[PDB]
């Protein structure tokens, strides 16, 4: 909801309050997404000022109030700022911002990531080009240079990040993404690549001095439908836990899959039907092993723009025998949903 | 303050800025209150949407920043998320939301907790139903279905939490309450059971698999005047600690006992006398307790709705014998706050 | 940017997006600022409310959300409040509010606090008087009652603040201020002390129960032009640490010596000149050993009063046998910030 707009200079204070359950059998440690109370909020604010006929200054703050905590030792469990950044747009040379913003290889993978609920399964946080990550410099065209319609690109390079976690690290790195839309279509191919950082070469599970993901999308987007297909793959760059031996690390190879097929009624139901499976290669040991596999039956009702609920059901698709303890059982998940 | 409302959607920022502190003899440590800087400030948002004639779709989040911190490690010590849900109204039916929220029986309780700083202090927070908990859902009546004035009911589940404490655990339970106002007066009961977790049995004080907590009010509220008073009691529920064998646990049995007498003068002061007594009984090897024991004089001057200051002075009716260690001194606090 | 207005009361809901980045080589542990992503947001609001003609009630609450942390156990490192009081400001009486506010010692170092990143290196957090602390009553009166013009003063009141830290703790003390300013002159001064804590005498570096704080100001601002200077001293309140046997306390005497200068270009630009010293005298063993030493030379470009970027670079005139073990090495800061 845009709170401000003087002076060519407008802010949008926006955020969402969101009552969620997960439904899982047992405690739901052995669940796809687990079992219990699952309540959140959003706050941030989008900033736009209008510097001149062609220029244009933006930030934008992202931040994740978890409701599912007690108030006392745990109440900061899940809270986090999910972006930040700020940056120019300038006529028809393009944009650029620097901060936490999402990685270009989520250009790609953002087509499928439409689910209810769950969904995006391999677009995770902190882990190089296919999620939010801190640090990153982003450039990107618009019709290539308003030369070309519905033809955009963006190059982006991934500063070093060497925290307390392997799983949360990152060396140095580029990557980019060329995307074209038209009439109800698009198509994309993202691509980046980055330097292990040593702790995470020291890690047991996967093997190498390089990161690699890229990912290509297809979908159809009009007349109430939306189709949507991502094929990708990774080097030493998806995250993975062993949870008999104990073991953390990388899958040195994986092979990505997503589809989503969803239709908008117009008295507000949007049912949704996806696929996803996720099997990395040549785990140390293991060899091939599912991380995610399912099938996605839901559906979202909206009130309007700003109320709504929703249902999202996982048919669980890994079995009991799963190599690396990946959770095998179903999850439902119920959502209320209000937003500004 | 109401900062926006375009097409049926208004969305209400408020917080405020709390400049306080605690007097007390001594660390504060065995005091009432304790000693100190207790300046805090609030966040929060009210989102109210018409999703037509009858329907109404509603969130809120509200979280609570401390300021007697320092900037260094202990930044985050107080701060958490009080309030976090989602609902709907709907004609005459009814309304629904979950999230976190307040617990049924404060229904009951909330017509005590008038005190300008204490007071309330058996509405404890994850504590079942007596206060704000996490996942909880809330359908609630105004006047029978419209078919009669002032009569209010409500029915809530609250879903299993089983966290790392004892004290921030609960099982499955269900409650209502059922209150009736007529003309400056106001009646209500409230109750609650729910089954306690492993943990909570676990623990050294307190016996039982259930947990239970009833409370009823009445008061009278009109021409200036607030008079209120509260009488409840609770099975396996009441959280204490017997500081001398650092035993922590439940009070197998509570009596609890609230009176608050105000006076609204029309300069904008608001004098403020209040009783607090609550009891335990049973306490394993203590026997009976009280937990809870004072008079309270205090008054709020209000400048305005935005600003006002406040004197709060608890006469600690608790002795230096207490069995338990109850803090026995008394303390004042002296507040002067200004809100949105 | 104001975000309500209504009834004589006005809430102003500030904030911004600054994406940030540290340039120095090595792993920036050798350098004056670090080196790596520096990202981070704000957000606060400034409230103010007309009791009537003369009373004005005011608060105000100012957040830090770092966004160089991942989402996972370390997404908390850095935030922090960094503002929250209230207090009410009468006719030529003066103004009086409590909380977490800036020590009257800032009132004098405030004036070369300029630098586009860095600077203000002797302004410390939680240091007694120097910069923001918990728990400080502040009157201030302007223009002496209205009777003189351009005459200032405050006295302020800093409650004992006793925390775990030594580095965060503090003492009971008084401090004051007097600041004349006319016609594009301003001259400063303002001193405090206070009693230190157990904690902060059982410490290896620093000898001592009283600590000091005095800080005198000298400044010409007007004409696209700001010169300032600053000269103080100190007695057992700079914090210090001797990274080579690892032992931390205060320097019994600090002599420090600010100066800026800057120019502000109609088109924008504003190149900044500074120079800082800040010397501890009678170091327990070590002697006289500087902390903080450096030419600075940098410049921000302000789009508008919405969008800027800067680049600040240090030019550290410490060396490398330093005797604390006060990094040696060059950082340059790059930063673009969005705010409202």
């Amino acid at each position: 909801a845009e709170i401000y707009n003087k002076d060519g200079n407008k802010v949008d204070l926006y955020g969402k309050a969101v009552g969620l359950h997960y439904f899982s059998k047992g405690n739901g440690e052995n669940s796809y997404g687990g079992n219990g109370d699952m309540t959140y909020a959003r706050l941030g604010f989008k900033g736009e000022t209008q510097i001149n006929s062609d220029l244009t200054g933006y930030g934008q703050w992202e931040y994740n109030f978890q409701g599912n905590n007690s108030e006392g030792a745990d109440a900061q469990t899940g809270n986090k700022t999910r972006l930040a950044f700020a940056g120019l747009k300038y006529a028809d040379v393009g944009s650029f911002d620097y901060g936490r913003n999402y990685g270009v290889v989520y250009d790609a993978l953002g087509y499928t990531d439409m689910l209810p609920e769950f969904g995006g399964d391999t677009a995770y946080s902190d882990d190089f080009f296919v999620g939010r990550v801190g640090g990153v410099a982003t450039y990107r065209n618009s019709n290539f240079f308003g030369l070309v319609d519905g033809l955009n690109f963006a190059v982006q390079y991934l500063g070093k990040n060497e925290r307390d976690t392997a799983r949360r690290s990152n060396g140095d790195g580029v990557g980019g993404s060329i995307s074209y839309e038209y009439e109800g279509f698009g198509i994309v191919g993202a691509y980046g690549a980055a330097d292990r950082t040593n702790l995470q070469e020291a890690q047991p599970l996967g093997n190498g001095k390089k990161a690699e993901q890229w990912a290509t999308g297809l979908k159809y987007d009009a007349n109430n439908i939306y189709l949507a297909a991502n094929y990708g793959e990774t080097r030493n760059a998806t995250p993975i836990t062993n949870k008999f031996t104990n073991t953390s690390g990388f899958a040195n190879k994986t092979q990505d899959v997503l589809l989503v097929a969803q239709y908008q009624f117009d008295f507000g139901l949007r049912p949704s039907i996806a696929y996803t499976k996720s099997k990395a290669k040549d785990v140390e040991g293991i060899g091939d092993v599912d991380l995610v596999n399912y099938f996605e039956v839901g559906a979202t009702y909206y009130f309007n723009k700003n109320m709504s609920t929703y249902v999202d059901y996982i048919i669980n698709q890994i079995d009991s025998d799963n190599k690396l303890g990946v959770g095998s059982d179903d999850t439902v998940a119920v959502g209320i949903v209000y937003q500004f």
